[PDB]
């Protein structure tokens, strides 16, 4: 059970996407903005990789590495950020193993756009699987941070049941050097992950995305300067 989209899920989507508020104090892209720049021909000519994944997985990638999408618009403005809402579901959510093997089982309102982003992975990590070291700066509590050191301790897995963003650049993560914001750095090191820098509404971000419920070892855990804490992590 690995999840691929079929053409009633591509309609799905479109019209779940087709309702999401763009942020108006920017130059936003609209479902049938983005359904165009993902459709049009050169596309999958600088991005062979792309040469089987559909213009709603692009979509999908795009609106959730972005910043200006929203289910729900506050006064003015969009309110919370599409990313945050699904990634939020699914570490709450408490009806699935949370699993690809369950995800025709999700919230009737986002299941469209988790759907579509998973098999957009799983269309990508098919041709061009990404393997190696990626990074993650976190900022957190000394309680999130004796948390790592226990579960390191203890040797409990780090596990993640929303869509994992990383980068492959050391410097992208915000944590190594004095004085970045983030105070805890994960390096993590892949065996099989999406590279969607193609789709990214960032791609200079260089970012590796990852299924649903990934799972790690922390390898090992120290301190850096500061304040600062570095985990080193193994997918399983």
């Amino acid at each position: 059970e690995r999840h691929y989209s079929t053409g009633q899920d591509r309609h799905d989507f479109y019209r779940f996407a087709a309702r999401l508020h763009v942020d108006a104090q920017c130059f936003g892209l609209s479902i049938d903005d983005l359904m165009d720049k993902f459709s049009d021909k050169h596309f999958r000519a600088e991005h062979p990789e792309y040469r089987d994944v559909y213009p709603e997985e692009c979509s999908a990638i795009y609106m959730h590495t972005a910043q200006d999408y929203s289910s729900h618009l506050v006064r003015g403005e969009i309110g919370t950020p599409l990313y945050r809402e699904v990634n939020n579901y699914l570490r709450l959510q408490h009806e699935n193993s949370g699993r690809e093997a369950e995800i025709d089982n999700h919230d009737e309102k986002l299941s469209p756009h988790i759907k579509m982003l998973s098999s957009a992975l799983n269309r990508l990590m098919d041709v061009a699987a990404f393997r190696g070291t990626v990074y993650r700066g976190i900022r957190g509590d000394l309680d999130t941070i004796a948390r790592l050191y226990h579960l390191f301790d203890t040797g409990g897995r780090y596990v993640e049941p929303a869509f994992m963003s990383t980068t492959r650049i050391k410097d992208s993560a915000q944590v190594f050097e004095p004085g970045t914001p983030n105070n805890i750095a994960f390096q993590i090191s892949l065996k099989r992950g999406a590279d969607i820098s193609g789709s990214s509404q960032a791609p200079s971000e260089e970012e590796i995305m990852l299924p649903m419920m990934s799972e790690f070892v922390i390898e090992h855990a120290s301190a850096l300067s500061e304040g600062k804490h570095l985990f080193v992590l193994s997918q399983i």
